[PDB]
């Protein structure tokens, strides 16, 4: 679990990257 | 985590490859 609790964090920050790219593109 | 922190980087550069192929095709 703790060695593989980072996959969820990378998925979370990747969803954040997609929301930021989408929202960032809308702002631009 | 650090042994598997490369899966996120490969996914990132693969998304970059898709954006570059899409954008590169548009430029061509």
């Amino acid at each position: 679990n703790p060695y593989f609790a980072a996959g969820g964090g990378l998925m979370i920050l990747g969803t954040g990257l997609a929301v930021a790219r989408s929202g960032i593109i809308k702002a631009s």
